[PDB]
């Protein structure tokens, strides 16, 4: 396997697995991969026999999973009742924030790590982070600094959790780069993952909110932790542009399309 602290290129897929099997990607000349914990969006779950024929390849391998919201597609569904739910994610009820700074929301997310354990993935890509801030500010019956300190929270126990059991297993949160800001963060993660730092569906990130991303980026960057970043473009210059700065920025780029649902490669900067 690349070693984590070499990782210089991935890829990220999370939907339309060709024929629900990961060969394409096992295929890919990518350093690590972030994929799904089930081939199908629900309960498919891929075994260790084919997270292994990846990592046989040289890859690292990230399970994406969520730890913020639940959908109805999803096996822990029904696990999870009204009182855990706090509105639509997209106005479709069928996928839900959640209270997850709940002890009843726990046990999902350890099965989650469990799952990624037992297929042998080489760590997590923690998504849906941002709930903290999706939420109405008072869903704790407290206020919205709070609300950050909880994820935070979880995902250090995320953290503790995995290496016990694997101590080997990386911690990956993707987006919310804030929350680098409260102390118990950076000692519970091992990389961030970073969208829309440069590029949005080929329209430039080029807003204050954007500036902030990238320099909280930097913070976690600085104090040694795997910063990857997915950037949505198709245009040359605007792929070689995400491409240029992350590097720059001392962070690990990829360039794909919004769906996920592909092995995007872009010649001249990506492994070939």
């Amino acid at each position: 396997q690349v070693p984590w602290s070499n990782v210089k290129s991935f890829t990220y897929q999370l939907t339309n697995y060709p024929q629900g099997k990961l060969d394409a990607i096992a295929a890919s000349k990518f350093d690590l991969a972030i994929v799904e914990l089930v081939r199908d969006g629900s309960s498919g779950y891929f075994t260790a026999a084919e997270i292994s024929a990846l990592k046989a390849r040289g890859k690292q391998v990230l399970a994406y999973f969520e730890i913020g919201a639940i959908e109805e597609y999803r096996p822990e569904w029904s696990q999870v009742p009204a009182d855990l739910k706090l509105g639509p994610v997209s106005g479709w009820p069928d996928e839900q924030y959640v209270k997850y700074w709940d002890e009843r929301w726990w046990p999902i997310v350890q099965g989650r790590i469990d799952r990624a354990l037992a297929a042998g993935f080489n760590g997590c890509y923690l998504d849906m982070v941002v709930t903290y801030e999706e939420i109405p500010a008072n869903s704790a019956g407290t206020n919205r600094a709070d609300l950050a300190r909880k994820m935070v929270a979880l995902i250090a126990r995320i953290n503790t959790y995995a290496k016990a059991r694997n101590p080997d297993f990386k911690v990956v949160p993707q987006n919310s780069p804030e929350l680098v800001d409260d102390p118990a963060y950076l000692p519970a993660i091992d990389g961030l993952g970073m969208e829309d730092m440069y590029w949005s569906d080929d329209v430039a990130c080029d807003e204050g909110w954007c500036e902030e991303n990238r320099t909280n980026a930097a913070r976690v960057r600085a104090a040694g932790k795997l910063v990857l970043s997915t950037d949505y473009a198709t245009q040359s210059a605007h792929v070689a542009d995400a491409y240029t700065r992350s590097r720059a920025a001392g962070f690990v780029p990829y360039v794909t399309v919004r769906a996920l649902d592909r092995v995007t490669v872009n010649a001249g900067w990506d492994p070939q």
